[PDB]
């Protein structure tokens, strides 16, 4: 029974109706799972069940292999005898009053990476459920807006390139379905945190920063002349930059999310961070959750060094592939639970620095900054 239909773009249509997740006219569904992707309550339950012992057998695989995933996750499966060839499984927040914000972050993470997965095996339709809004306790109003919000970034933020042309948002209550429904009609450069923290939209190129500490992105071996954003800062620098980072790197076991600190020569700043950062993987719980890590150290040592400023170019975002938008979020949302959760004697101000020329990142962080203000 469909409540409304919905036309996103050409070819795109977003349909909101009434029906069973084990059973819809779609290429793939979205589960709202968690951690251990253990399907022993709600919505899952009845997915499994419906699919028999192959769902939860090759989840169980999943968890073995890749470890236990993290709230704002997801990630794929076998659908035993479903009528998909897939199901994707969706982690969303346990919800908590006390940190709604942060919540309403990873729901919407959750959201989308689940269209990400979607979209990298070449579908065209999907079905998703209001995850987090039965267990978890996502109040229901917030957690539909939240989803939708989710979709319409996911088709403006970036126009180009999409398979998906029919996405439907279903629950078997009709009260879950018309909420989806009015959270459809609704949906369709500074920042400061509650412990004074503020972040700033800097549009220029990493090498002019006038920090105190500015955040480089390297690769495992040290070599800064590989990356177009390692290579802006050594020729600012000079090569001695290069020098003391092999210096201090000496005896590490570099790897994911070890980050390196020298001085900064030619540089405007005083320190600069060589951090090795992820690789995107499909938006996995560890590039996700040592991103996360990589930007709270970061801080923590701008912090511990008594220091007042740091600079963060979009790291991540070239090479490693981190798509822009998420990314901004990403950093943003850390910003803002790291200055929430934390008395910080010194650190006040944390600047985003964006290449002139890179509008996607300039478009990113905007956008993130325009729906943080309101
Ligand atoms: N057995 C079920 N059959 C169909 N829908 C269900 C069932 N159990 C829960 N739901 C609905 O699925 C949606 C998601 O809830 P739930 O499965 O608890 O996910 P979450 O743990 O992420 O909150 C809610 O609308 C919930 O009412
Ligand atoms: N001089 C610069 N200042 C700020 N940002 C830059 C500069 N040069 C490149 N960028 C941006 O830095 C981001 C990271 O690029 P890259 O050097 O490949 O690092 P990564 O391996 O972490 O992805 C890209 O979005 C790129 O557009």
């Amino acid at each position: 029974k469909c409540f409304s239909r919905t036309v996103l773009a050409p070819g795109v249509v977003l349909i909101v109706q009434q029906g069973d997740l084990a059973r819809l006219p779609v290429d793939v569904v979205v589960n709202a799972s968690n951690e251990d992707l253990k399907h022993y309550g709600g919505l899952a339950a009845a997915l499994s069940k419906a699919a028999g012992p192959e769902l939860q057998a090759d989840c169980d695989q999943i968890v073995k292999r890749e470890g236990r995933l993290l709230p704002g996750n997801a990630t794929i499966s076998k659908a035993g005898k479903l009528p998909y060839h897939h199901v994707i499984h969706a982690v969303g927040p346990r919800w908590s009053g006390y940190e709604a914000p942060r919540c309403v972050y990873l729901l919407r993470r959750a959201v989308q990476l689940s269209l990400c997965l979607a979209e990298k095996y070449k579908y065209r339709s999907i079905a998703i459920p209001a995850i987090s809004s039965g267990v978890f306790g996502f109040p229901l109003g917030r957690c539909v807006e939240t989803i939708v919000s989710a979709i319409k970034e996911n088709f403006q933020f970036k126009k180009d390139g999409h398979c998906l042309k029919e996405i439907y948002l279903v629950d078997v209550s009709e009260k879950t379905v018309e909420a989806f429904a009015e959270a459809v009609k609704t949906v369709f450069g500074s920042l400061v945190s509650p412990g004074g923290l503020q972040m700033l939209l800097v549009k220029e190129g990493v090498q002019n920063a006038k920090t105190d500490v500015v955040v480089n992105s390297v690769p495992l071996d040290l070599v800064l002349s590989r990356g177009p954003l390692s290579k802006s800062l050594l020729e600012k620098a000079g090569p001695e930059l290069q020098e003391e980072l092999d210096t201090v790197g000496q005896g590490v076991a570099v790897s994911m999310g070890t980050v390196l600190k020298t001085s900064s020569w030619n540089l405007d700043c005083r320190y600069v961070l060589h951090v090795v950062a992820p690789e995107w993987r499909n938006g996995s719980t560890s590039s996700l959750k040592i991103m996360e890590d990589i930007i709270r150290e970061c801080m923590e040592i701008t912090e511990s060094l008594s220091l007042k400023s740091i600079a963060f170019p979009a790291i991540g975002t070239g090479n490693l592939g981190f798509p822009k938008n998420i990314f901004a979020e990403l950093i943003i949302s850390e910003v803002f639970k790291f200055s929430s959760k934390n008395q910080l004697k010194t650190l006040q101000e944390v600047h985003f620095l964006l290449h002139p020329s890179d509008h996607e990142n300039i478009q990113a962080f905007s956008d993130e900054f325009a729906r943080r203000a309101n």
